[PDB]
């Protein structure tokens, strides 16, 4: 077991609600573990993963959820001001092969520049 | 000498070390929820990141001194030695992992 | 190939982070505010800075700019955070630029 990472961004001003955000700006996706057609990352190497995301907040409160498998694992709520902020979150999640993770915003506007990043830190041995 | 990571969150307010009791990851049990301190068991470079929701100022402590004075966010790299402890003083997460051992 | 990292803290110019939390390899030049790639590979960069500027955006730059969204005009910025993974080639430079604040970068997978 070895490498798995992806870093992606949202170029589109609106997204979408209650569905996986399909980030289209690919900063990195070498092993293509991030599915650009679904906005979901798929775990092919079991291990500890680090995910980091930032959802643009502008004029409207933002509620984001990091989903793993079929459920929301992490929640971020950010009130606006008023100011462009980022509803950010980072977490370590051990993943098994098959586990998919993606983000959702509970049309969501002014989400452009939002980013979703994740990487295999320690592979299971 | 290879794995040491944790990611925990808050299950309440009041944010003395912050005791995060929500465990996202703590496989090597290096993070102690009773004290809220992470204990370095492998010397090396660690990456710490926290997003905490608390006139209030949040600090990341290494050993017994504040490294960072910061919603309150921060990410940093701290080279730690065995015995070194790191702690902090909508989910509010505190995360840390061994990047490079030694 | 294996270690390259820095953690530093504190318009239209690289942000010179002077508070050095880590810079063992010295790949981060505090006089220019830029990180220089010596070991090609996948790097993680994260940041959280206090800006207090209007009609301004914040982004990591690499050979000049990482995420640039073409959008309609609107206004204001107080603090900004981000994180990205970038595969860097030798010679590549990365820095934070507004077109305890922190800026961390680390080589994760070396080519």
């Amino acid at each position: 077991m070895y490498r798995s990472a992806f870093s992606v961004g949202l170029e589109t001003r609106v997204t979408v609600p209650n569905v996986p955000i399909r980030f289209t700006k690919i900063f990195y996706n070498q092993q293509n573990h991030y599915d650009g057609s679904t906005g979901k990352f798929y775990c092919n190497i079991p291990g500890l993963y680090y995910f980091s995301y930032h959802i643009t907040v502008y004029m409207k409160d933002v509620k984001v959820s990091l989903f793993k498998k079929d459920k929301a694992v992490l929640f971020t709520y950010d009130q606006y001001q008023e100011n462009v902020d980022q509803a950010s979150g980072s977490v370590l999640l051990h993943l098994e092969v098959g586990d998919q993770v993606w983000l959702q915003v509970y049309y969501a506007d002014n989400v452009n520049d939002s980013t979703f990043t994740g990487f295999l830190l320690y592979h299971d041995t």
